[PDB]
């Protein structure tokens, strides 16, 4: 491809999206790592906030990823294929579906915490919640890669 303004605009968001993922990943790994040990109830509260940060951050990324497609096609000169653009959107569409589950259990556990539900139940939701995010991020990571292949082959 020939260098152009729009290329670098896409490039930075890939770095910015990657940037956040790499930092907050420490939360994801830290939360699981804490789960193995079996931290007591008092400490458990910390985990909920840690997961909340991850989900909230990802939502912003999903919003940005949607915009990335929009910016790419407006400034693209040449025959852009519909299938690749659509393919990425479907991955985001799946991300939209799954994230609802992540938010749902995020709310459930918090709602459970207020009532005063036993420690073991709260922990079960955390580790289970962590697994769902792992499924969520797979969609995001590959879509991030999808852009890399497309832009280079121009």
């Amino acid at each position: 491809m020939t260098s152009d303004y729009i290329i670098e605009q896409i490039q930075r968001k890939q770095e910015e999206a990657r940037l956040k993922v790499e930092e907050m990943e420490r939360k994801l790994e830290a939360v699981k790592e804490a789960s193995k040990r079996g931290v007591s109830s008092d400490q458990l509260l910390n985990l909920i906030l840690d997961l909340a940060d991850i989900i909230t951050t990802l939502i912003q990324i999903i919003e940005e990823s949607n915009e990335a497609i929009k910016e790419l096609i407006k400034n693209q000169k040449g025959p852009t294929s519909d299938y690749i653009i659509e393919q990425i959107q479907r991955d985001q569409e799946e991300a939209r579906k799954k994230v609802e589950e992540a938010e749902e259990r995020l709310e459930r556990v918090k709602e459970a915490s207020k009532r005063g539900v036993s420690s073991d139940q709260l922990l079960d939701l955390i580790r289970e919640l962590a697994e769902i995010i792992e499924e969520l991020i797979r969609i995001i990571r590959r879509s991030n890669e999808a852009i890399k292949e497309l832009i280079k082959n121009q």
